[PDB]
């Protein structure tokens, strides 16, 4: 199902009465909106959704996402991790579609933003057919990104490779195209269209969250692999190395990477001798809270959660 369809089996339906307190009224959801679902849980990032007068989805978010500087980076990232399982459901629904309809191509792109940390010189939405090489199940991207910075990313996925091969069957130069069955109607997917799709599937989170989350996860994995250091001087040197590694991956400078991409909580922990491993669930309940996340993703979520009071 789609995100809203998945949440429709959970959310309260607006009838002016609600059916399966003052928080809902504060959202000020326009009364003329149709099939309005509102959250029974106060914590949900998506607090309300409904259809406007043109049959378009409209959203009201938790005030924490609209208030100026309401969330620390670690808070935003833990909430983002909570949104990943739902994202996986939504993109799969679109990927099961036949051929190359717009939503399927955008789902493919979204998956690439997630797994490879691309930005939306080139970014994901401006890739050309020359920028991708498919060898069996391996898809390798090589392009010059923002400020001419290197981006080299390889992923192995049968359905990704198969879909990439379908795209490469179309006339170039552009990579991400949607086409009808006959072949006569073909156009590019542009950044505006993709960003709109992201609003649906991950809103209030944005494409940037894939890179802050992904950068933080890559950093945490890097540190876990290197292992802790006894010397403070040495441990801090490892942090500098880690920033360089992640910066190279993300196509950023080290300064911007440490400043904005790697959540510094992971560095605080490392300097105190703690890594991803140390944050694995210790009960069934804890593992259940991490449903839909990978081992590494779940461990990162718990590490970030350790910042809570």
């Amino acid at each position: 199902p789609s995100r809203t369809e998945l949440l429709a089996e959970e959310y309260l339906r607006r009838e002016p009465q609600k059916f399966r307190l003052a928080r809902i009224a504060r959202l000020a959801v326009p009364p003329a909106y149709q099939d309005v679902y509102v959250s029974p849980d106060a914590e949900n990032e998506l607090q309300a959704f409904g259809r406007d007068a043109a049959g378009r989805l409209q959203y009201r978010y938790h005030p924490d996402f609209v208030q100026a500087g309401a969330l620390k980076k670690w808070q935003r990232l833990t909430r983002f991790a909570g949104a990943l399982p739902t994202l996986k459901v939504a993109t799969t629904a679109d990927l099961r579609a036949s051929g190359l309809p717009p939503r399927k191509v955008m789902a493919l792109m979204t998956r690439l933003l997630h797994v490879a940390r691309f930005r939306v010189t080139y970014g994901l939405s401006t890739l050309r057919q020359r920028h991708v090489v498919v060898d069996g199940n391996t898809v390798t991207f090589r392009f010059k990104g923002k400020h001419g910075v290197s981006q080299h990313k390889a992923t192995s996925d049968r359905t990704l490779a198969a879909n990439m091969q379908k795209l490469l069957d179309l006339p170039g130069p552009w990579l991400f195209q949607t086409v009808d069955a006959g072949g006569g109607e073909r156009r590019r997917i542009h950044s505006t269209e993709l960003n709109a799709y992201l609003r649906e599937v991950i809103g209030p989170f944005t494409a940037k969250d894939f890179r802050t989350w992904g950068g933080t996860l890559l950093a945490a994995e890097y540190l876990a692999q290197q292992g802790t250091e006894s010397s403070e001087r040495q441990a801090k040197k490892v942090l500098v190395d880690c920033v360089k590694f992640v910066a190279d991956d993300l196509g950023n400078t080290p300064a911007v990477t440490r400043g904005s991409y790697i959540c510094p909580v992971i560095f605080d922990r490392y300097l105190d001798g703690k890594v991803l491993d140390d944050y694995e669930p210790r009960t069934e309940r804890q593992e259940a809270e991490l449903e839909g996340l990978t081992r590494s993703e779940g461990a990162l979520k718990r590490m970030l959660e350790s910042e809570r009071t």
